């Protein structure tokens, strides 16, 4: 039953992995070795090469994703042999300082012990390892909405915010067997920040904005061949837009739109003036500006649009069928001068994959 | 098995249109009349009420319209009673007039005798009643690519084009009955046009631009309890979006991006200053600030995507279900700015509604 689906999943992602590899021939007898596994354990474990390219192939796979051209570079740490939360926390850090890479960012996944029977051996509580708190009390908003519960959460462990704008989250994990998580500060070395400033406009910086280097997602599941890796968490660089167009534009995150208009010296009075897409232009342009001041990697949605380009065209040059969800692939700015939004894609589904999960909290 | 489909989408649109006009009771004795008469003759004809009605149900109903606030004013105007070539083309100059409305812009739908065993009784070939024509010849582009197809079939019957980038096409139409359409020039008083010009850059008017006033949409059919209205232009006001950030923006439209960009006085060098976002910001704001002078309505984005937020808020209260294409709702530029972007919409269809239908030409 569970062990049906197991093999079924791996018969189909072996073929697939090894086929992609050049290893053929080596099929029959690791899909021997795989079914053996299953019914003296109950699972079966994936060598070194399955977990890299499964990771990739999962990568390529995420319809959501404009960044896939480069899913063949990703840089995999097995991370299976974890078993203690300070080595968990040290993996964590680690990865951290490795995809940062002093700015010059690695698109980089850490993979953690998988659930055993549908058991987790580790569970993460960020949904990203370096994000900022937020809080809402009597009337009183402060730092990103998007955090009060997870803030909320970690303040009942006894952690405690400075309750700036831009406070870290703690690391917050919780391991097998505890029936709560702990929770580690990061260190402060470890975690770069970018201050927002504009090109041309220098009242741009009274604005105090700023935002952090390294979006590493780390709340989603890993399924590779039946396997399902809940801990696994991953980065690539910032596309300018999720930081300029949604994390500092949105309504319900730091809804900075009207304060921008006021530093570039516009009105906010009329919508027939669009003053909040000229705001968000600006805004945007000072992101990217920012991050390559610093020495941060990110790309612009026009660079990143025409890497999406090649990814498609490199997908059905290797006979590969390509899946993609528009809605989340065009830009939030300027998207019809993209050739994504002149275009559709078919939204099925293909493992390996990323997928969301329930939160612990909430 | 035609008198039975018909019969059908008949019970169902005059239970529905005579229960939203508080009819309810008359239904019984309508519904037996429509038997009998598509008994005898093969088909029904609506009343003027729910013609009018249908007209603005089918409104209503369209998935892909951020303008349906507005749906129950529509001005129907019905010219079922047309037999010649003369009068089909006095009521297309006479449509025009009517939504123009000196400028202050009437939602208008002129409704003609509908096919009547899919044999059409007009067959209109203008995409919209006032369109540019487009001409492409040995390297050189002129006018607009989206026409070239319509533009050539005119001149093959002998229209000719003065080959500037505005040319109004003739209206072309055909009687059932007549091998070919017959075409003829729209009179320059009928035809509202605005130069485009920017409310504090003096050098936007050198780019010539301008664009005409009432989208009148020429090519759909009406569908309306089984009866098929193939020619039934209608006409709204336009959003300013679908001006600046498609038809003189998009690369296969007038492709204005790169000289907006040097007459506001930017670069065009570098996808990471944004420029081509820059561009459409300003082209935006210089097509709505040029019609709201000239007089013409127009509506922003913003502005519509609240009028939309109050038909959505309508439906609830109504107790109707809400239809929505969320890929043609949300505007081409700053989606994430609306609320549209940040929800769902169920896509199914409704009749009556508009539709696609064959071109006869190409
Ligand atoms: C290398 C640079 C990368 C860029 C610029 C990039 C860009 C993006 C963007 C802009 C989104 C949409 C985010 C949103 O709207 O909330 C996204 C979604 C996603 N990316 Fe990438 N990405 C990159 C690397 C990666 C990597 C390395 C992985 C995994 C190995 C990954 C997996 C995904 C997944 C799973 C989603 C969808 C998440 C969901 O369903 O919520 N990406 N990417
Ligand atoms: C009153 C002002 C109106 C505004 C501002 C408005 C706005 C729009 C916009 C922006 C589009 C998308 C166009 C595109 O992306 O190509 C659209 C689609 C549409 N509108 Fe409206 N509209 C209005 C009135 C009307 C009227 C009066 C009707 C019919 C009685 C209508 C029927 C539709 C239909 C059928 C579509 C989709 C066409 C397709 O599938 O290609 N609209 N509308
Ligand atoms: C838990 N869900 C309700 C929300 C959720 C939202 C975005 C998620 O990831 C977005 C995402 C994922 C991977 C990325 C990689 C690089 C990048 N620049 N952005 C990226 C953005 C994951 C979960
Ligand atoms: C598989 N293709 C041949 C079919 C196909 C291509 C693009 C398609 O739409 C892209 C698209 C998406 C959103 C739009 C919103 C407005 C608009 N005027 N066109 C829009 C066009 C649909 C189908
Ligand atoms: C024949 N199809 C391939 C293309 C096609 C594209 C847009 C069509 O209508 C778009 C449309 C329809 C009604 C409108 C009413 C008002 C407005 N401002 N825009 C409007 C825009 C109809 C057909
Ligand atoms: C019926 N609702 C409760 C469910 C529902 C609401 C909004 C949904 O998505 C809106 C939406 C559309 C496109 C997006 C693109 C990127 C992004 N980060 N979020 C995006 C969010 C999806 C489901
Ligand atoms: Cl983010
Ligand atoms: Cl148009």
């Amino acid at each position: 039953e569970e062990k049906e689906i197991l093999w079924n999943e791996a018969k189909a992602f072996i073929a697939a992995c090894y086929q992609e590899l050049g290893k053929a021939a080596e099929v029959k007898d690791r899909l021997a070795d795989i079914k053996s596994e299953i019914d003296l354990t109950g699972s079966y474990v994936h060598t070194k090469e399955e977990l890299e390219h499964g990771a990739k192939m999962a990568w390529r796979n995420s319809n959501r994703c404009i960044g896939r051209l480069f899913w063949n570079s990703l840089n995999v740490i097995d991370r299976r042999d974890v078993r203690t939360k300070e080595e968990v926390r040290d993996a964590l850090f680690h990865h951290i300082e490795t995809a940062t890479n002093n700015g010059k960012i690695r698109p980089t996944i850490t993979i953690f012990p998988p659930e055993e029977k549908g058991e987790k051996q580790v569970e993460i509580w960020n949904h990203q390892l370096i994000r900022y708190a937020g809080y809402e009390s009597d009337g009183e908003r402060i730092g990103d909405p998007a955090s009060c519960s997870l803030t909320a959460a970690c303040e009942e462990l006894g952690w405690r915010g400075e309750r700036t704008d831009f406070d870290l989250l703690p690391l917050i994990f919780r391991m097998k067997g505890d029936e709560q998580p702990v929770w580690y500060e990061l260190p402060r070395s470890l975690v770069i920040e970018v201050p927002i400033t504009h090109p041309d406009i220098e009242a741009f910086s009274d604005l105090e904005l700023k935002w952090y280097g390294v979006p590493i997602i780390s709340d989603m599941k890993l399924e590779v061949g039946g396997i399902h890796y809940n801990a696994a968490p991953f980065n690539g660089w910032y596309m300018g837009t999720e930081i300029g167009a949604r994390n500092l534009a949105d309504e319900k995150r730091y809804d900075k739109l009207k304060k921008v208009a006021s530093v570039i010296g516009i009105a906010a009075d009329y919508n027939t003036d669009l003053w909040k897409d000229q705001a968000l232009v600006e805004l945007n342009k000072a992101v990217l500006h920012s991050y390559k001041k610093q020495g941060v990697s990110i790309v612009d949605h026009h660079t990143a649009a025409s890497q999406f380009k090649r990814f498609e065209e490199q997908a059905e040059e290797a006979g590969r069928k390509l899946t993609g969800d528009w809605t989340w692939l065009i830009p939030p700015i300027s998207p019809a001068a993209t050739h994504i939004f002149h275009r559709s894609y078919d939204n099925s589904i293909v493992k390996p994959n990323y997928f969301y999960q329930d939160k612990p909290y909430e």
